[PDB]
């Protein structure tokens, strides 16, 4: 009886195994655009993905992860609210059963169809497992997806999904360029938070881009054909793998833009 996204094991149950679920800096949150304060001390984000080396795509039973070789300083996030250098390790998405839900963060209570998470770890801690134990260990770049025009840079991901339908399946996934998933503007909101899945560790500087990317209905429909279950088990479509907004508590969301 492990955690997941159902009546019996979904987000409202997680606190029993992971009491930090009711902690002081949990994610995601609703971004109230009127109360987020412009912070002129924030820097432009530096996204340096020219040398990113993708290796593999994995269905982990909760989402799919596109994994990168993070054994060198090949793809890094810097600047913005961050001190130092954060290395890209993987990206994944959260999405809905329908276009009206799926994102984890919300904007004035608006839910997007999906949300991309580009996960980076602080190189001062030497590796990912050590970084998640630190309050400034991770930087996750969050990008909203809306349904409209196709995102050409996503289609290589969409087309490999048939080969990792079920939990525990993986496939070679080299030479994927995540620059193709970025919107035009790097305007962002930022706040201190957590992993949005167990173990819910409070180790994340969240950087959420204001501008969504557009994907086609056919693209997101293919996400919704994945399975939470393993091969040969009863089919449970991988949809609604998002955690709802959590209490903001004593935190301030800062905007990089006027
Ligand atoms: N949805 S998200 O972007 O917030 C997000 C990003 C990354 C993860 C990482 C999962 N991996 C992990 O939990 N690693 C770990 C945990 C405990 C020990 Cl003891 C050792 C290693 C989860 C959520
Ligand atoms: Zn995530």
């Amino acid at each position: 009886h492990h955690w997941g996204y159902g009546k019996h094991n979904g987000p409202e149950h997680w606190h029993k195994d992971f009491p930090i679920a009711k902690g002081e800096r949990q994610s995601p949150v609703d971004i109230d655009t009127h109360t987020a304060k412009y912070d002129p001390s924030l820097k432009p984000l530096s996204v340096s993905y020219d040398q990113a080396t993708s290796l593999r795509i994995l269905n982990n039973g909760h989402a799919f992860n596109v994994e990168f070789d993070d054994s060198q300083d090949k793809a890094v996030l810097k600047g913005g609210p961050l001190d130092g250098t954060y290395r890209l390790i993987q990206f994944h998405f959260h999405w809905g059963s329908l276009d009206g839900q799926g994102s984890e963060h919300t904007v004035d209570k608006k839910k997007y169809a999906a949300e991309l998470h580009l996960v980076h770890w602080n190189t001062k801690y030497g590796d990912f497992g050590k970084a998640v134990q630190q309050p400034d260990g991770l930087a996750v770049l969050g990008i909203f997806l809306k349904v409209g025009s196709a995102k050409p840079g996503l289609q290589k991901v969409v087309d490999v999904l048939d080969s990792i339908k079920t939990k525990g399946k993986s496939a070679d996934f080299t030479n994927f360029d995540p620059r193709g998933l970025l919107p035009e503007s790097l305007d962002y909101w930022t706040y201190p938070g957590s992993l949005t899945t167990p173990p819910l560790l409070e180790c994340v500087t969240w950087i959420v881009l204001k501008e969504p990317i557009s994907v086609s209905s056919e693209q997101v429909l293919k996400f919704r054909k994945l399975n939470f279950n393993g091969e040969g088990e009863p089919e449970e479509l991988m949809v609604d793998n998002w955690r709802p907004a959590q209490p903001l508590k004593n935190r301030q969301i800062k905007a990089s833009f006027k």
